[PDB]
């Protein structure tokens, strides 16, 4: 935990998204998160709990444009903060190491979102699927979370992109000349590196994978005698709240960026 305040994070959390410290390809709707003693662990597929489905599963709608998130920018980040983000995002795209050496003149870097897509299930359909399941009485997820000391959440929506844009500045805001051919040689062929038509120092990195950088989830528990999906903040079942609002999804790291274990 800790405080990481940024306009881009604030916007995404207001939409209801957890924002992860480390964007990752493997984060999916209908996957489970286990929370115990602070730490959130990525558990994997909902079928670890629902070993025999009661019905067709909630359909996943894929690749919906998120035009409100597109164009969102972070603050102008001090190098120590911004370069660790750039390094780790490029690593997750499979880039070769060494991007920091190409940005050694940068005092500040700012990120811009583009090409953001959402994959989603309908939370109320997940809630129906959960409450109608016949879970085995000895199922390990049931016993450790639903009837145990952990807290379980199910992911209902992810936001992802295969690209991002970095603007860089020198001290005082001075323009910087970046060696784009060298940057390309550093990250390798799995990335396409291109400067902006209007700014030599603004560079877009495009990979071959979609990295999830935010997700919505809802807590699983027991109410009305059944396994229940809850609105966040009496504990209220999601299907009793009146629609599903941005504020109903659970934010697991309210102050900052969410760490995920299990990868």
């Amino acid at each position: 935990s800790g405080l990481c305040s940024d306009p881009a994070i604030t916007y995404l959390k207001r939409l209801g998204y957890n924002v992860v410290r480390l964007p990752r390809e493997g984060i999916q709707p209908l996957h489970l998160l286990g929370q115990q003693r602070g730490t959130v662990e990525y558990l994997g597929s909902l079928e670890k709990l629902i070993t025999q489905p009661p019905s067709e599963p909630p359909a996943i709608t894929r690749d919906q444009a998120a035009a409100g998130i597109n164009g969102q920018k972070t603050e102008n980040l001090s190098f120590s903060i911004g370069i660790n983000i750039l390094k780790s995002v490029l690593a997750q795209f499979g880039a070769g190491a060494g991007i920091e050496a190409q940005y050694n003149q940068a005092r500040k870097v700012r990120f811009e979102f583009s090409n953001v897509l959402a994959d989603s299930v309908e939370p109320l359909a997940v809630g129906q699927f959960l409450k109608m399941a016949e879970v085995d009485a000895d199922n390990p997820v049931l016993k450790q979370y639903v009837l145990g000391n952990g807290r379980l959440y199910v992911i209902t929506q992810v936001i992802k992109s295969n690209e991002f844009t970095v603007a860089a500045e020198k001290s005082g805001g001075g323009s910087i000349q970046l060696d784009v051919p060298e940057i390309q040689k550093v990250v390798g062929g799995k990335l396409k590196v291109e400067a902006s038509v209007s700014s030599q120092s603004t560079v877009t990195y495009k990979g071959e994978k979609q990295l999830v950088f935010g997700f919505k989830c809802f807590e699983i528990g027991v109410k009305n005698g059944e396994i229940t999906l809850f609105a966040s903040q009496i504990a209220m079942a999601l299907d009793a709240a009146g629609g599903v609002m941005p504020s109903d999804s659970a934010l697991l790291d309210e102050g900052g960026l969410l760490d995920l274990e299990g990868f």
